[PDB]
């Protein structure tokens, strides 16, 4: 999981690895012998100085030694970008797959925004920060196992040094220490004092309403006179702090460089201290890069056991697991927030060849009632019947794809072209079918004007209008046949004349196979064989349109408001 | 403005300014003698441990002038805390002030968040750099100048090493620039490659609905290969350009250390370089405070800028500028967004001592017809009458003050105990008159309940009801005994009980007033003396209940529906 997952998809690259890692170890040793050549260098220029003939040959060494460090970085990191770039590609499409499987309480209980930022960005600097550990980590735990060991083998005042040179790291952070803890506290006492301010702007209306602006200045006045005094003895004490770590830092520097080497005093090289001198910085700034890394492996640790932890995970529903339809006692209420029912025991059946609607003001979810058949959710109770077999037993994945098809509100559109775009349902599609369907669909028409045409992308390419849209729509709906219909609001947000041509479309194109159709406007359903009238959860009445007048129930009242 | 009202009320700080100005030109200057000194220190110590006499009486000075160098960090830099800490206190109270005066339409067209943020934390983090720009720029450019002109004292070597210095400040940095540039890279790559997945999880359920998976995963593919190549040869662009400038970096440290040091060469003191090998790093470090306090300056001048331009305006309205009300073909509609027009030319008066309603499922602006008495938006057109005389001519304190009571379907509650939260209408209230108002609007009988009483604060304070805090409402109303009441929904979500109570405190509060409420509920108007339906901009329907039911008109409706 965190770590049996990432350790088995990370196996296939172990050989470029351990070569990467050899490569950082030859690239930390030269590191590691360039400041005390460096160094030598400038001593013996000193030394004549003070009294070049030794210098070139010491400079062409270094030369030749920084020339085989810049090839052993170079390979070093191109051969890791190459590694993490590949992991990184790796996971994406490993966890785009697995989450694709997943079903839709996943989808609704998050947010979208939330899983692509996760998908991509987060695992991005994942991979960012794992690589840049890799090569600082070893290369600066490396630099200071050699750095110490020269420096050793050249006595033990090195050791003395190398021991006290952590503790001066730490006092210089004092200061970086002492600004975080004076923002904060800063920070902390802002937010205590205020909020009168906030208060009195978040009601304006009441403030500005019954009159007076003054007792609120005083109080104002107030509250800033206390933070005021707050923030006196905060920034005194924070003066104080700092003087006291400047105090003991730069004593404790001046005590050392006298003492340690007073005591080293008691027959070393005259040269040795010069080349000494120059290591520290080096040693200092591993330090400091080792203090930065404990933060950057502490994110990327959290991130990639957050990113594991959601990339595998076991579908709630199986995916790979010619009549009518119909339901028997079916109760069922969103998995979230159990208390908001939504099914009373709901009974209906669809005759196998003819046309039924539903309607109702706000029903008490008639959208979802409509849905439940695709196997979005399994029902809570009740049984569901199709050609006289369950749909447990059948495999969703047939009666998605070869029965039932569906057309929302709202249309999707692809950055891929309209000609596949229509491929949809099948990628088998042949050359004729697809013209013909959109021939079928009055699509063939319009789509003529397009310089393009068939080749046209989308949200990044030419826009169609909302016509055009849901005539697109209804091609790839139509591609597959679908012996059962779905129609959610056909008649959306649109003008009268292209709303008669997607009715009448629609009505060539719903012949003999069994639609259902939801309409809020009540002048696009007395066409229809039945109507089935919804109100509170449970089934308020259903049956004819001749007879539902006689009858004067809730449909009469609905009727009355509407007209 | 940006600087000349920054200057003017900087102004009453100048003689401590100044004295800041000099504490840091003695602190840099004793910053500066250290380091020499320092370096003299060690070059003795090692010349005595080639060969301690004379190192006693320079680590007793050094430790006399770091003293010394405390104690004036210490004093700076307390007074810099003090002054910004002045500073930011009277802007804030002074920027409060100011926007306090406005009008409505600043509030509505803003967001009350962003507000707050500005006046509190911008305002903060403006004074922290401001006062950290102080110190660092001050003492890092005094320290620069001192160190120059002691090392020339000390001849044009180190001048030519001071002018190199910043090539190697650049060069160094240059490893910064990179990885920016391949952040910003590797960004601008993954946002123009990646979109697929965003657009297939944005629609889910279309995507779930036609059955395939397949299509997505080999597009998916195929745009993750794409960013995998663009990856590869981004990652070897920035390997080759960061090898380039390591490469020239150390080779130009080598070559500047060899060369100077030559030239150099044609009689110093043999100590001279020890003691100047020390002040780089100051120098280095002095350059990186400039280079950071750049960005610094330009974030503070930019947040300066902005609050200096929020904070003095021109209000819109002046502020400080006994019968019955009516209004004259009155027309407005809100200043934002002037296309959704609210008034048709709307025309009503209000009887001296009666009740008027006003109801509409939507209204077309209920609410806001209801407002425009106050003041808060002038008519665009028409006149407004009260007591026969101009409500432009008269003075809108006093009208807001001493005539008007307004009661909102929220109240609002402040951290001010309730005994003092009554006293809102006016500040001279005495002792008896507010329990009397909080007897009269049945207040005072509840209150007994609560263990503190009238010294309970509130957000932070303890919980009242809804009713309870209704209650609250009428008696700040009935402090000022207004000539003209309004009432936005009385009878909010709550309870039977409550509802008839505080329905009946307000029937026994309205007596001998003119009051206008809005109902949504009908069963609560019926009561009232006159009632006016609304419906689309211009007024529908005015008169008494008993006529409005034979006229049958839009209320007919209305009363049938509710019913
Ligand atoms: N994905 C969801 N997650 C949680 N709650 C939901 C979800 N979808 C719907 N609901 C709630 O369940 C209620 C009934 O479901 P729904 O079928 O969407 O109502 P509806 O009246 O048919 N929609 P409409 O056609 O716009 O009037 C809704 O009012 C929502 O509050
Ligand atoms: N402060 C505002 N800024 C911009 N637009 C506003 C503002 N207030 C209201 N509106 C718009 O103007 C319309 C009419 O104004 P308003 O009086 O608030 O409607 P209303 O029907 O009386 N409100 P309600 O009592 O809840 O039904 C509203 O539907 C808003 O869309
Ligand atoms: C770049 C950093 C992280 C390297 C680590 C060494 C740092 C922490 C140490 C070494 C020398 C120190 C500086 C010496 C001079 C004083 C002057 C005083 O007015 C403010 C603090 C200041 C400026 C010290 C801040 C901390 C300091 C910069
Ligand atoms: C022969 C033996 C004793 C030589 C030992 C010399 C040691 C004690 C002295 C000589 C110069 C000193 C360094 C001067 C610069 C500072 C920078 C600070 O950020 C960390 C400590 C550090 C790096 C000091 C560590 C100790 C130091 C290295
Ligand atoms: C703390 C900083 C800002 C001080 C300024 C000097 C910096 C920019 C210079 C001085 C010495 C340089 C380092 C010398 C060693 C190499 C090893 C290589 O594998 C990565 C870059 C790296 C690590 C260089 C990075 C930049 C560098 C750190
Ligand atoms: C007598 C005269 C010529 C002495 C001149 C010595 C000069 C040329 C040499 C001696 C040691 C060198 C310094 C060694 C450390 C680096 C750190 C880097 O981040 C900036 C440049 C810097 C700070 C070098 C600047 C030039 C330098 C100061
Ligand atoms: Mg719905
Ligand atoms: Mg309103």
């Amino acid at each position: 999981f965190n770590w049996k997952l990432f350790w088995q998809f990370l196996h296939p690259h172990l050989l470029v690895l351990g070569v990467a890692v050899v490569l950082a170890l030859g690239a930390a040793l030269v590191n590691v012998q360039i400041p005390l050549l460096l160094g030598q260098l400038v001593e013996v220029v000193a030394k004549y100085t003070r009294d070049m003939t030794e210098s070139q040959n010491l400079s062409t060494h270094l030369l030749i030694l920084y020339g085989v460090q810049g090839l052993l970085t170079f390979g070093y990191l191109v051969l890791l970008s190459h590694v993490g770039e590949r992991m990184a590609v790796d996971m994406r499409r490993a966890l785009f797959s697995s989450l694709l499987r997943q079903d839709i309480t996943f989808f609704d209980a998050n947010k979208t925004g939330q899983l692509v930022s996760r998908l991509t960005t987060d695992v991005q600097e994942f991979k960012s920060s794992f690589k840049l550990v890799i090569s600082q980590g070893l290369r600066s735990c490396t630099q200071v196992a050699g750095c110490l060991v020269s420096l050793s083998m050249l006595t033990r005042l090195t050791l003395l040094l190398m021991v006290a040179t952590p503790a001066l790291m730490g006092v210089g952070t004092l200061m970086g220490s002492g600004l975080r803890k004076l923002s904060r506290q800063c920070q902390e006492q802002i937010a205590r004092a205020m909020g009168v301010a906030d208060e009195a702007l978040g009601n304006v209306r009441t403030v500005r309403a019954f009159a007076m602006e003054q007792r609120e200045e005083e109080r104002y006045g107030a509250e800033l006179e206390a933070c005021r005094c707050r923030a006196e003895e905060l920034g005194r004490g924070i003066a104080l702090f700092q003087g006291l770590s400047n105090i003991a830092f730069n004593c404790m520097v001046l005590g050392t460089l006298f003492i340690g080497g007073s005591l080293v005093a008691g027959q070393l090289t005259g040269g040795d201290l010069m080349s000494f001198l120059v290591a520290s910085q080096t040693v200092q700034r591993s330090m400091a890069n080792l203090s930065v890394l404990f933060g950057q492996v502490v994110r990327g640790l959290s991130a990639g056991a957050r990113v594991f932890e959601y990339m595998a995970l076991n579908p709630c529903i199986p995916l790979s697991g010619r009549g009518s339809v119909t339901f028997q006692n079916v109760c069922f209420s969103y998995p979230c927030r159990p208390g908001f029912e939504v099914l009373k025991d709901f009974t209906l059946t669809l005759p196998p060849g003819k046309i039924v609607a539903l309607v109702g003001q706000s029903g008490g979810g008639k959208t979802t009632v409509a849905s439940l058949l695709e196997r979005f959710y399994d029902p809570t109770a009740g049984v569901v019947m199709l050609d006289g077999r369950d749909l447990r037993t059948l495999d969703p994945s047939w009666l998605r794809g070869q029965v039932v098809g569906f057309i929302s509100q709202e249309p999707v559109l692809f950055g891929t072209t309209i000609m596949e775009n229509i491929r949809f349902g099948k990628l088998e599609a042949s050359d004729e079918e697809v013209y013909t369907a959109a021939r079928e669909a009055n699509a063939h028409e319009f789509i003529t004007s397009f310089p393009e045409g068939y080749n046209t992308v989308g949200e990044r390419g030419t826009t169609l209008s909302g016509g055009q849209k849901q005539r697109l729509a209804i091609a790839r709906a139509l591609i597959k046949q679908p012996t059962v219909l779905i129609l959610d609001e056909a008649t959306s947000a649109l003008d009268a004349e292209s709303e008669r041509v997607v009715q009448e479309a629609l009505d060539r194109a719903s012949a003999g196979r069994t639609v259902l159709v939801i309409a809020h406007r009540l002048s696009t359903v007395r066409g229809a064989h039945c109507i089935v009238v919804m109100a509170d959860g449970r089934v308020w009445e259903a049956g004819t349109h001749e007879e539902l007048l006689k009858k004067g129930g809730l449909y009469a009242e609905l009727i009355r408001r509407q007209a």
